[PDB]
């Protein structure tokens, strides 16, 4: 998209500099110093995202030592940092009393304790910093919230409560100080968010004080008889999961769209009946309908779905991403409805969220909708009886009469073109998979409802469209895009199966974290998707929080590391998506060339498998998995992925098990016809 | 302005994680372009620097390589190859890009380094990942490995004469360690490049292995009469102090050159005795005399000092800086022996370097000067080898200096100040000359930056220990602001209380602190974003009148920034102003009420290459109408007792007072 300008007043100071240099190594761009008497009027202030106001003698009570700071924070509009000079300025610029400190503090630290918010996240309390001030910050007005203090008992920090303005008394810049360039990122951060909080839809939410069995909201609220959504938290855990999303295509407002890479037409079922056919690409398409369609994130919701598009995004439109069209799929390469009205679970607090969209004018009885949907829910609220779910095993095949494209032999050939590619340098890491067919005469809810038993997860979803039903049981982030901008991906890479004993299981969750093999497996593309995200995301803003730990699922145990970083100005949430898409944890490094061989070896489609699932809001955010342990369902034959790293160190043998392994949960569902 | 890079991608997935570690390392984001470019159409001379990218492939493939390949053998510029542009840089000067003992993908390795170029400041070991089965194994003798891994693979190369690096691993990997340091070496290196290739004169040089007495050089060589000056490390400590530079003003080419702020005049006299009168600003004026006159640094040379302007720069020059013109001085702002013959003394490896210059397709004797020159010292160095005192009135008397701390306190608690260095200005009717005089003071206080300039309008008399500025021809620059004294103890056990005490004081610590960040802050207007750091903090250096608090900073030039400009963002040095260094220069010009001249300016060389050496003018006596005058001072802070910080000016005057004496 592009990068983002900051403006540096310096007051007529002898330290402004070393701002410059913080903010320069912080956001990887130098900020444009300005002078505190330069003239306001001829100063193009437009073409700025934040200001920093830097420290200076005197005080701010005075057009000398503070000058055109005075207008930064009351005209500008503008995220501003004051720091010392500026801190203070913050203050009286909204009626604070900046009064002498009990010790003047010249050179000297202070451990400063603060509650970590905004220009203080990361930071640990305490932490020490340089002060540069006789004055302080006393008593504070009503508008003005203090963050920190010194070990002096003095205000360090402090901010507006509704406006985008922070301040420091210490120096983050001062030699003496830690965590500068931090605090100057933080604030890079908060401007970046502030600039992206910046409707044809009126939002309707409503909240009922029961919680219903996820499965009787889906059996209880909606029908067999059409096209359903269910995001299902079939394993809730503080933290990594809490809620689930259920509706259906029923709705006045609703939509259901397809892609096809092949013709590269967007199909599109109105609410009407109508049935449009764009040739676009599906991610340009998908840009501007959440674009046109903004609602802002209601407040009193504890997520950020607001309505908006739930589907899967196949693996195929890496056509129109850096991949070729090689290979065309049997199903939709992208499919998605338009929810227009939702019903939400939150798992952790006993409680649900109906969600439903009238159009700003007319009415379209959404509010009908709700208060009718609450009284179906409220007689679907029973004790769901605890029932344990048990952990697999391994110890043999992919099914009774399951046909897997390549047989185990042909696999094994495809591995060692693999290990070829890999000495010639052509790729460093192949996820190289299989695609099992198998036949059934089952229904997607009562073979659903056996998956979520058999493996329950953070990530599964039952999607019953009218060209297929996408059975997952995905425990994978792809990409959690805040509505700030703020993006989490996930990869996981590192399989290991359950043990038949408790003490195997430790055993094997305990090699699983330890070995080379795995932890290369995942570092390499770890490497491969901060790749994607420093293409669309703010310099500094991308890093690893977190690095090889182990989940552990009913079917599998699971190496995952944590990827974070934040958007860039301008750059739309579906733009990151196609900037990661698809997920390095399913093709490997380098992209590009990787496909290519995976294009060659493959000799067919992944589909849905591989791809990514979940939701866009029209707050912005979104939610995706990656599609693994899916069963996609379509004339009577089941259809499944399972796949594996191919890396130097790669067994033929041992990486044709893992695929089986990963089967196992698709496998057992399908037992029984 | 600021150093552009350009990274060219190699369609490979780690491209944009090195378009991070650029943007954060160098403050700059690198232009990415693809490998499938157009060389031509491409704007190469617009850019500084090139990372070519990591890759799948070989670098032989134009697949896998393309443009990179013109990058390296072309373009002339400096170059970092990272992994696959590493093993391009082997191959494309005739090296061998062969299979690796174990491929390595995604895998940690301990590096091991010579601590040079891109490796610098980096420990070794040092932790990186690895992504290649190929690597470097026949070397060229124009290419030379820095870097090993510990399974005996080669990481890290350069060549030897043209600026390109190879790295074989990837410093932008989640895996790897100090990778941000690395691309910050690598824009420093590609700094320093760009510096080397920015003529009038031929400079002629000559060793001596014979060194002689320093002192008696001054005496035989140097006449008593002429207008000289005498460089003078008489301290010599290793890596600290090593050379001393001696000339006069009897050359063909030799310039007098004078400047008062009042008039705003350059004033220059040939030896042909005729002035020349300029109306010019003076660090303009020294920029773009050392633009014209800009002489090749001589590599067999181990200083960097090759001929150029000697001599201070008075305070009252801030009025061209940030300062205002307050007071006028005694003397000249501004005074400059331009030297076109000098003798140097390596007292590391006892011997001497004459220089000279002659005009370019011409003869002015140079030669015929070192031959002559030379072999007086040989048989020199045979016959000689290797409170304020009783006439002496202040400025402000005790009292008058109290009631001015006052002031600096009260401007403190106001908050107009955080640190204000107040000075005295002592004078006194002596009867020595100048080096008789210097002889003592030399011989009472060595120090690394000594210096006797005779000049006309005076004489100065360094025993400077400080250093303000130390620019490199490669655009590197330090400064070691003092601040913080300390008397020395009456015995040895004396001396390690009040160095320890130096170096805890909590009072002492903020006082350098804060010129510390001060100077940082001068330093980073001028350089390069993520070059300016701080080495040392708080080291304690011991002389033979003080213990002194010095702490170390750093610093790389921008593209574009004369020397001479580096010089005046800095000047005058905030260790002798304190912070904020304007409104405190503005405190200083109302309580002093009067001008410090020499006192408190910078003194030293700038070379015809680019660099340059400049002390603080501190523990220095000035001659002039047979009157000595001298200053001192020192910092006050809210922590300041009046009647110490008047005593601690009384120390720093012994050596002065005893020199006198
Ligand atoms: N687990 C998510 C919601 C969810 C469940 N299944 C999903 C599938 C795709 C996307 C999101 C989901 C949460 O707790 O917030
Ligand atoms: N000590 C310096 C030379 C030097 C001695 N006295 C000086 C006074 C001013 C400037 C430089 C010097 C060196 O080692 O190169
Ligand atoms: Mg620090
Ligand atoms: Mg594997």
């Amino acid at each position: 998209g592009r990068h983002m300008r900051t403006l540096l007043i310096d007051n007529y100071d002898s330290f402004t500099h070393n701002l410059f240099q913080y903010i320069g190594e912080a956001t990887g761009q130098p900020p444009v110093v300005v002078p505190n008497d330069a003239d306001w009027s001829r100063l193009p202030v437009e073409d700025f995202d934040a200001i920093v106001v830097s420290p200076g003698p005197g005080s701010p009570d005075r057009e000398r030592d503070f000058g055109i700071s005075r207008r930064a924070i009351t005209d500008s509009g503008l995220p501003v940092l004051g720091v010392c000079l500026g801190h203070q300025g913050i203050a009286q610029l909204f009626g604070g009393t900046v009064g002498l400190a009990p010790e003047p503090m010249h050179g000297r630290v202070s451990e400063v304790r603060h509650t970590g918010e905004d220009v203080f996240r990361g930071l640990p309390s305490p932490f020490t910093a340089v002060r540069y001030h006789s004055l302080a910050a006393t008593d504070l007005p009503d508008e003005l919230e203090p963050l920190a203090w010194s070990d002096d008992g003095v205000v360090m920090g402090l901010r507006h409560r509704e406006k985008p303005l922070w301040g420091v008394q210490f120096h983050p810049e001062s030699i003496g100080s830690d965590f500068g360039r931090e605090i100057m990122a933080n604030f890079r951060d908060l401007a970046l968010a502030h600039h992206r909080a910046r409707s044809p839809y009126e939002l309707h939410v409503r909240r009922v004080d029961v919680l219903p069995d996820a499965e009787e909201v889906r059996r209880g609220c909606l029908p067999g008889e059409g096209t359903t959504f269910w995001l299902d938290s079939s394993s809730v855990l503080e933290g990594a999961s809490r809620f689930s999303f259920l509706g259906d295509d029923r709705g006045p407002l609703a939509e259901y769209l397809t892609y096809r890479v092949a013709d590269g037409v967007v199909s599109v079922r109105g609410s009407d009946g109508t049935t449009t056919r764009t040739r676009r690409p599906f991610f340009n398409y998908l840009e501007e309908q959440l674009e046109r369609r903004r609602v802002p994130v209601a407040p009193e919701l504890p997520f950020e779905f607001n309505l908006g598009y739930v589907g899967y995004l196949g693996y195929e439109l890496k056509a129109e991403t850096t991949g070729d069209p090689a290979h065309r799929s049997p199903h939709p390469d992208a499919a998605f409805l338009f929810a227009d009205r939702a019903i939400a679970l939150d798992h952790q607090e006993g409680c649900c969220y109906l969600l439903a969209l009238d159009r700003r004018g007319h009415d379209d009885g959404a509010r009908a909708w709700l208060r009718e949907t609450a009284e179906t829910l409220t007689g679907l609220a029973v004790r769901a009886p605890a029932e344990p779910t048990p952990a697999m095993v391994f110890g043999a095949g992919f099914g009774p009469l399951a046909r897997a494209r390549h047989d185990k032999d042909a696999y094994l050939k495809r591995i060692d073109e693999c290990l070829k590619e890999i000495r010639n340098g052509e790729s460093y890491e192949i996820c190289l998979t299989n695609m099992v067919t198998a036949p059934t005469e089952a229904t997607a809810l009562p073979l659903y409802s056996a998956l979520r038993a058999i493996s329950p997860v953070p990530y599964g979803a039952l999607l019953e469209f009218p060209e297929l039903s996408v059975l997952s049981a995905s425990p994978e982030r792809f990409l959690t895009i805040g509505a700030d901008g703020g993006v989490e991906s996930k990869p996981i890479k590192g399989t290991r199966p359950r043990g038949g004993t408790a003490e195997e299981d430790e055993r094997l969750r305990a090699d699983l974290a330890g070995r080379e093999k795995d932890r290369a497996e995942n570092l390499m593309i770890v490497d491969l998707v901060r790749n994607d995200l420093n293409s669309v995301c703010a310099i500094g803003s991308v890093h690893v929080p977190r690095l090889f730990e182990v989940e552990t699922y009913a079917p599998v145990h699971q190496l995952v590391s944590t990827i974070r970083g934040r958007l860039r100005p301008g750059t739309s949430t579906a733009a990151c998506v196609r900037a990661a898409f698809p997920g390095g944890s399913m093709t490997g490094a380098p992209k590009k060339r990787t496909m290519e061989i995976i294009d060659r070896l493959e000799e067919g489609p992944r589909g849905v498998y591989s791809g990514a699932l979940g939701w866009f809001a029209l707050s912005g955010a979104a939610d995706l998995s990656i599609v693994i342990r899916t069963i996609v369902l379509a004339d009577g034959q089941a259809e499944f992925g399972v796949g594996g790293a191919i890396v130097s160190l790669s067994d033929q043998e041992e990486e044709f098990t893992e695929t089986v392994v990963k089967a196992r949960a698709m496998v057992t569902a399908l037992d029984g016809s």
